[PDB]
């Protein structure tokens, strides 16, 4: 099962920068969503959930086919709340109907990270929409009520190693949990990409509490929370070393996140040798827009 990247006909960097800009301008303008957090975090989660269905064993799932647009995947309980991200992107897709669904969903994630003052994420085009029968079954996305061994084993299916996992999890500095979506509540209202997830893990006094959905979570008196899978990163000696590394080196974290996030968004895709190089998009700020 091979998925070969195919560039949208006649399109080049400038076309994709236009799409980036449209997403970035809407992120700035539609700023009241989720108590003024904005749509950045939910776009990051959407890009991860469309990618995180991949299975390295048979090359099913992943970002290539844009299958989140079909009912089976859209309605996966694990995807509850992402409809908000889809609705955000819908007018963009109407304005740029030539872009594939996988390209749009993945570019939304890249745009969000960069516009939230995160690292540059190189991005490649050429995902191609595939038919409804290629949609993966529900149940490929991870549970939150588990431990370090579960997280490690889960991420092996996505060909991620312990450094890649710890780096990717740093996205949990962003946004929050919502009881009605996932049965976890809280996290505050951060929409700036930093290494604070690692600093919070190490520095806060965490208490194991039960929330209103009868699930356990780790809460601090400062008002922060960690999922059981978040907290597992300081329970496992290998993960803990890496958490300490990122808490102490913002730049290293940015660089490792950039690589892991690009890999996540590209898993399963074969790029021909004559495909364009990855694009690095300018932010609105870099453009003076
Ligand atoms: C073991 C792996 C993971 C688990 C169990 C997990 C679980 C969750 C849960 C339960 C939520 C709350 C959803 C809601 O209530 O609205 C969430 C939110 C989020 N996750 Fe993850 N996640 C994992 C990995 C990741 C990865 C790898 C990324 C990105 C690189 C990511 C990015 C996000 C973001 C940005 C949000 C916030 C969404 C919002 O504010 O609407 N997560 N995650
Ligand atoms: N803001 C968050 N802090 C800790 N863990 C999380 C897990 C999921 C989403 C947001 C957070």
């Amino acid at each position: 099962l091979v998925h070969v990247a195919s560039v949208e006909k006649g399109r080049s960097y400038e076309d994709f920068q236009k799409v980036y800009n449209a997403i970035a301008l809407k992120l700035r303008e539609d700023d009241e969503y989720d108590n003024y957090i904005g749509y950045g975090p939910v776009l990051v989660r959407l890009a991860w959930h469309i990618s995180g269905t991949w299975d390295k064993h048979d090359n099913t799932g992943g970002s290539y086919g844009g299958t989140y647009r079909f009912k089976k995947e859209f309605n996966d309980p694990s995807n509850a709340g992402l409809q908000n991200g889809f609705k955000f992107l819908e007018p963009i897709h109407k304005e740029f109907p030539w872009i594939s669904s996988g390209d749009l969903f993945s570019l939304g994630g890249v745009t969000a990270v960069q516009e939230m003052q995160g690292p540059k994420i190189p991005w490649r085009c050429g995902r191609v929409d595939t038919p409804e029968d290629t949609t993966p079954d529900n149940g490929r996305l991870p549970d939150a009520d588990k431990d370090a061994g579960y997280v490690r084993t889960f991420f092996q299916r996505l060909n991620m190693n312990d450094r890649e996992v710890v780096a990717l999890m740093g996205a949990h500095a962003l946004g929050k949990t919502h009881l009605k979506n996932s049965g976890y509540e809280g996290g505050g209202a951060n929409n700036v990409f930093t290494n604070e997830f690692y600093l919070n893990l190490l520095n806060e006094d965490w208490k194991l509490e039960k929330n209103d959905a009868n699930n356990e979570q780790w809460d601090s008196k400062s008002g922060y929370m960690m999922l059981p899978t978040d907290y597992s990163l300081i329970q496992d000696p290998k993960y803990l070393s890496i958490v300490k590394e990122y808490a102490n080196d913002q730049d290293k974290f940015f660089k490792d996140f950039s690589k892991a996030f690009e890999k996540l968004l590209e898993n399963g895709i074969t790029f021909p040798k004559d495909a364009p190089s990855p694009f690095i998009f300018k932010t609105l700020e870099e453009q003076g827009l």
